[PDB]
């Protein structure tokens, strides 16, 4: 069973997500991660192609399961009497971007511009996939630190994307629209679009623009540190008031702040290596 098959080394992290811990598939000595969580925490269920009842969020990592390396891989998941066990690729060095920014501060614009770049594609995957991620934030990213890929990760908070209005949501507040704020009723590509305007800035002014559901409300950014014009507009557009008023994710990709994106890899030479 699981406790052959892999070697369990310390725990990573623990949170809402459930219990994490650094691994090794004994075969081939791959570095794996191994995600624990508990059936009580389980509020959204689902079935694969077959049909066996699962968490959603196992539903989820197989629509997005591909060579694509921005988003983490599902390697094999067991179920367990009172838990469900999730094996996950683990780059190594890695780092998650919440811890890197707490580490470094405010991103370089350039460095900035390359991660978001790669958030980007990422989401676009999950809903070409049809997966809407619903906590897309630094915790929830990891850095392949030799590669300069960045990954999402968590996608216990998710669901099936759809055209109609989303009317739940457990995802994390501060990243949340104001018309969630307000009216409990959201579209996932304009919700999505909002958090990424928040991880944006979180990027560029090293904390996030707000606290409050009153400031989200009111959403009035105001700039903690020295952003270009060009950074400052592109996140004032995706953080618009009105879901109607924000950008589509290929007018962020047009967007004069997002041009001469740097690889992933000079990303790492210049910045992380
Ligand atoms: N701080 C992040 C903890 C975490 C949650 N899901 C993961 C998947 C892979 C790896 Cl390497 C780590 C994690
Ligand atoms: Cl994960």
């Amino acid at each position: 069973p699981l406790e052959s098959q892999y070697q369990v080394g310390p725990l990573l992290g623990s949170g809402g997500f459930g219990s994490v811990y650094s691994g090794i598939r004994v075969s081939d000595n791959l570095p794996v991660a191994i995600k624990h969580v508990e059936k009580d925490r389980i509020s959204d269920w689902g079935e694969l192609p077959n049909g066996t009842r699962v968490p959603m969020e196992v539903v989820l990592l197989k629509k997005v399961s591909s060579g694509f390396s921005g988003v983490i891989r599902l390697l094999d998941w067991f179920e367990r009497p009172d838990s469900f066990v999730l094996i996950l690729e683990r780059p190594e060095p890695v780092q998650d971007l919440f811890d890197f920014i707490t580490e470094r501060g405010a991103l370089q614009e350039e460095l900035a511009r390359s991660f978001f770049w790669q958030v980007l594609e990422a989401v676009r995957h999950c809903h070409n996939c049809g997966v809407l991620h619903r906590d897309i934030k630094d915790e929830n990213i990891l850095i392949d630190l030799n590669r300069g890929e960045l990954k999402l990760i968590d996608f216990g908070s998710g669901a099936l994307l759809k055209d109609t209005v989303y009317t739940d949501f457990d995802g994390t507040r501060v990243y949340s629209p104001p018309e969630w704020i307000r009216y409990h009723r959201y579209h996932g590509r304009s919700a999505a679009v909002w958090s990424l305007g928040i991880l944006l800035y979180d990027m560029v002014c090293g904390d996030i623009p707000f606290e409050h559901d009153e400031e989200i409300i009111r959403g009035q950014v105001f700039f903690r540190q020295r952003v270009s014009s060009e950074c400052q507009h592109l996140i004032r557009w995706c953080l618009a008031l009105r879901p109607s008023d924000r950008p589509t994710f290929e007018e962020i990709q047009n967007h004069p702040w997002m041009q001469d994106v740097l690889l992933p890899q000079e990303t790492a030479e210049i910045h992380l290596h």
